[PDB]
């Protein structure tokens, strides 16, 4: 059929399990409204991009640092 077996719109299957301070983040990303578990992209400077459970609260933290300055 036309939609391949599990394509994925947006979504991620691993999340990071250390610390990445806000400073060493270029821009973050979020996922489609297909995946029933949202995730809070970061994408790195020199590394890819970085899932983060949102359910956590360091990642509304850096979310808020962000848009201040």
């Amino acid at each position: 059929a036309p939609m391949g077996s599990d394509p994925p719109t947006a979504c991620c299957a691993s999340y990071t399990a250390r610390k990445l301070p806000r400073n060493f983040v270029v821009d973050y990303y979020e996922t489609s409204s297909l995946c029933s578990q949202p995730a809070v992209v970061f994408q790195t400077k020199r590394s890819k991009q970085v899932c983060a459970d949102p359910s956590e609260s360091w990642v509304q933290e850096y979310v808020y640092d962000l848009e201040l300055n």
